């Protein structure tokens, strides 16, 4: 035979200890490593279905919607947004894209890639965007989707929701929003806010591990996705085999593909979680967090990238990278010296994340005091 | 708030015992079941790294290659399909595809939606690939690439690989050829029988959960990659961004989705365990196996769907469904009284799966003494 098993694969896993404090993915809670460790059941057996159907309820809870196109994408934040886009945008169309970092930035490339006229209203990193100027785009280009980024990861940015949906239904458009970085550490209400597809994360304020993805689509979307004259350019991502393998359609569920049975335990457990805590309870802890973490970072004499405190990403806090210092040499100090993932961010400025269970003071402290060694000792 | 915390959630989960021995997935042994439920690590860490590269000398060593073009899609069976597809396929271009069960009538499907020219060979269940019947093909239609399923798991057959690589290559085409219910439990050479791309998926013969599949590119099929016009349609399954995370080319590795961490844990350890048997040793079991399981479901007075024992597929057997019987009956009552998944076959047949630590004689005297009962109490 050609190749000899691996050397190094013949030596046992051992993986380390890192309190990870950046965007994401998050630290897992008892609960959710327990349901990792499970045995398989049969992917298309009763037992599975109740999970999904359980799951399900859970998306439509934290969501808040009634959607009953709600369902689990069996891929990360990248292939909801994609499988948003494959299955909403026919090539030609015209699509609207909050370009403020990168989230935008991958759903122009996406657009571009899937033959869309694409819109970009590119915003300097910081900037979020007025009812007005989507109205004066939407006048502009006549979109049948906008694209807005609710918890901007990569600038710390908290977008204002509020009146958007019934702006882009006027108009005729669709409002497709980007909640992986929000959902659960900030207030969402999908149907409240006339959101037609609303996408987020397992990996981030759920604290369930990566590869999963949530997604609902409004009545005015479904009618959209299920009234093309062409077929979506991914199958694996078709919603109309998706949505009839998560039940939500009177046909009874026929095998797409095989579904991360594993990660849906953990998923189902990271819902039920959020759902004994209750949303509100969630975005206070976030809230408040956010606030020490802030108070924290202005002692140590850090500004905060985000001035208004009203638009600061509870989650995800945008720092400025302070003036005559390496950030990698601040943050590979911090994991080296501290064990604490701190990330950058992508398109510059430091990265700090409270998310679900690791949004709490003692996170804070723990990561204050690192970057207060770092300050004083890196160059 | 519109939507209350689901009543459901709020009890705690619990999951059946169940013997899976249809086509996929397997259960899992305790080593991977221990890995699922490991805590969390950064996405983009050193640590996570070395696991990655550990992984990519395991794919290496079960597939038989040395293509440095090796990865994990992020994605189960259907992924890794798609990806090969929508990176090597332009618009235009011309396919052969052997439709002998399904896996053909899905590779198809994928190469009309992503604007192929699709050349499909059907042949009726049981059927498979004479090298005359493809250079015929090849000769019709001179498609830039061929799809051919190595363990037709939809019709139990095992597809003869030998030479057929060559044959493409001297018509300037490229082999494209689906392991996922074949590698680790029969012969497959990846380098050594021509294949320029190979799949296969981590909830077979590995024994690993699934949601992760394995793929690997030669030069030839890198070359036509690397050489596109236009881009992919998918973003997400882009192999020039897949390639550079996952370490393959001289650029230092850039953030382009956040990678199964979890489920790469599993996969390695599913990796590790067949590379502490060996790759024959694991071929050895199944052809045995499956040698056992022919002769007892013979003794039942069942008839095996594919009749030359050389091209029976070890790792899933197709049964005749016996005259005057319900499949359904049947089926439903083995999982009913016995706790034994046994599925059906897709486009019937009976369908069995001995994968990976599964295939014992111990659970082919199980579904022998389920099948056994059933045969004499369904109507
Ligand atoms: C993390 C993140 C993503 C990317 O999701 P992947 O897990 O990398 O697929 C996209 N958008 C936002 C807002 C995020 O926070
Ligand atoms: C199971 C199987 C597939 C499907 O893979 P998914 O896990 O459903 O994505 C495809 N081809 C073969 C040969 C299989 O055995």
């Amino acid at each position: 035979l050609l190749v000899t098993p691996p050397k190094a694969l013949l030596k046992p896993l051992s993986i380390p200890n890192q309190l990870l404090l950046g965007p994401g993915p998050s630290n897992l809670p008892p609960r959710i490593m327990a349901a990792g460790g499970l045995q398989m059941i049969g992917s298309m057996s009763k037992d599975m279905y109740q999970i999904m159907d359980e799951i399900k309820e859970g998306i439509q809870y934290v969501f808040q919607t009634r959607n009953p196109l709600t369902l689990v994408i069996s891929g990360s934040g990248h292939c909801a947004l994609e499988a948003a886009l494959v299955n909403v945008l026919e090539p030609g169309d015209s699509f609207l894209v909050g370009a403020n970092g990168i989230w935008g930035q991958r759903a122009v490339d996406i657009g571009e890639r899937i033959g869309a006229r694409v819109h970009p209203m590119t915003k300097d990193p910081g900037g979020h965007y007025t009812l007005q100027e989507v109205e004066e785009g939407l006048a502009q280009h006549k979109p049948v989707l906008l694209f807005l980024t609710h918890g901007e990861s990569s600038t710390g940015v908290l977008q204002p929701l509020d009146g958007f949906g019934e702006l882009c239904h006027r108009y005729k458009c669709l409002l497709l929003v980007d909640s992986v970085a929000s959902l659960g550490g900030t207030p969402l209400y999908m149907d409240r806010q006339g959101i037609d597809i609303l996408y987020s994360g397992s990996q981030k304020a759920l604290n369930a591990p990566p590869g999963t993805s949530l997604i609902s689509f409004s009545d005015k979307a479904k009618k959209k996705m299920y009234s093309r004259k062409t077929k979506p350019f991914s199958f694996y991502l078709d919603i109309k085999w998706l949505a009839n393998f998560w039940g939500c359609d009177d046909q009874p569920r026929m095998y797409h593909h095989t579904i991360p049975v594993i990660s849906l335990y953990s998923l189902r457990e990271s819902l039920a979680l959020i759902a004994e805590q209750g949303l509100e309870n969630s975005w206070r802890q976030h809230r408040e967090a956010a606030a020490y973490l802030h108070g924290r970072l202005q002692a140590l004499g850090l500004q905060l990238f985000v001035k208004d405190p009203a638009l600061r990403l509870p989650t995800v806090t945008t720092v400025a990278v302070p003036a005559g210092y390496d950030w990698r040499d601040i943050v590979s100090y911090v994991i080296d010296h501290f064990d604490i993932e701190i990330m950058g961010g992508l398109g510059k400025v430091l990265r700090i994340g409270l998310l679900g269970c690791n949004a709490t003071r003692e996170n804070v402290d723990r990561v204050t005091e690192a970057l207060r060694a770092a300050l004083q000792h890196c160059p």
